[PDB]
């Protein structure tokens, strides 16, 4: 068995995007990301709790956090669950990244089907800042685009 | 143990729409539907298989059919599973429908999370015709708008 | 700079197994586990201090615990070091998983090269129960097969 | 700053064994060997590069050779590093040796933690022979038994 899902990032900004999530057996997931319309630099890219979209991206809620932890980097132990770091945006405003994460499954409890991915305006602190929002958001603050993770064929 | 979901409809037309689904215990589900920008009359309201959305609405696939059957009406035993009948537009181009189905859960195998709801341009046959697409689409055809069923707080 | 290891588990039982551990630079470690001969359900999976093996599986000492902690779950601050939670066995007695831990390096101090990986008979408590051995073992007690962590190519 | 390691030899044959290795400060290391049910006479006794063991002893690879040299006897300049020479089994087929070498450390680079000790079925040439594999395996080929060098309570 192998699973796949897609997420078409759209906002009220000139930010577009599409991200494909792949998963084998019930091991890790591969996420391929291509987003355009962003300022060159480091962003913030998380798997936000809910799939809403009714109130733009401001209803996809907080970070997906079944383990009840603090905010971190993908390579940390205290991290949310939805932390996926920063994606770098090229000089033309396109961002292409590949992250393989073992906390965003496509099956069972904790599955990330019908949740949302959000690309953030400002670079995420990885929880390293001492901001107030650091321990919760990475101060990546400003949701440019999201979309719900849905099922895609195979 | 109540579970709620949402689906914000938007196609490449001026057909908008927003749907909420609710489920208690592990029972029947209630769909509340409100869609605007539709030609007066009956249309098609189905639960299509995939959340795709990447080549518009034509990526959602066929209707959701776990039981593998023919197309029909909710009140029909032969029915697909994703088949939610027809919704009728007022003279202002609005359809406000309240559907209560037992074939579109939010939990377990057959869960409609991460999938899509599409509003068809023409009326649903219910399989009652003998068109050829009757057994498959209700000859309702032409996806005017769709949405990825995402999780919403409870 | 990337590094791999493998643990070919064998017991005085019918539990066979093989596990690999990969680590790049000086980040986290991916552990791909596959066992057979086990009984449907949850076990215990820990990195025991010694590789020993002379007096079967009982010479592996307790769980690797350099940071001196109590027993817990992988997603626990208070946790041991060698705690790797529970692996699930299917209906044919076969377990496969993919653990991404950050407490079992393959480099420098705390390196787990030459140490043992054990699969236990009972399920681990997560140190949630209040047995006596809850804070020490997770009352998983019963060493079904173990292997010493050995170097393998790349 | 003392250390100890053990390795418990077992092959797909009636050849058993346990070796311990001991190092103090960052000097020499004493190896105590005992193996049973080997055929009377000389064997080969080497430290092989990898600890593998998934395709029996044949995946342990070549002899541990960091200084990149040819094959030889413990007392030889031209020596591999893994080359521990031959051990002699008695008429009841037991073999007990105490090899003291300066080339299989247990700390730092060249460390043989996570490597394998392999007893060959034929007598090792010491590189004197002119076979063709003499400068490689010392023409002792036949991996009767082996094991991963693992840590043991100091
Ligand atoms: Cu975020
Ligand atoms: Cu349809
Ligand atoms: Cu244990
Ligand atoms: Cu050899
Ligand atoms: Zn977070
Ligand atoms: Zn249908
Ligand atoms: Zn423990
Ligand atoms: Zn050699």
């Amino acid at each position: 068995a192998t699973k796949k899902a897609v997420a078409v990032l759209k906002g009220t900004s000139n930010v577009e995007g599409v991200v494909t999530l792949t998963q084998e057996d019930d091991g890790p997931t591969t996420v391929n990301v291509r987003i355009s319309g962003l300022a060159p630099g480091k962003h913030g890219f998380h798997l936000h709790e809910f799939g809403d979209t009714t109130n733009g991206c401001m209803s996809t809620g907080p970070h997906f956090n079944p383990d009840k932890k603090t905010h971190g980097a993908p390579e940390d132990e205290v991290r949310h669950a939805g932390d996926l770091g920063n994606i770098v945006a090229n000089t033309d405003g396109v961002a292409e990244a590949t992250i393989v994460d073992n906390q965003i499954p496509l099956t069972g409890p904790n599955s990330v089907v019908g949740r949302a991915l959000v690309v953030h305006e400002l670079e995420d602190d990885l929880g390293k800042g001492g901001h107030e929002l650091s321990p919760t958001t990475g101060n990546a603050g400003g949701r440019l685009a999201c979309g719900v993770v849905g099922l895609t064929p195979v």
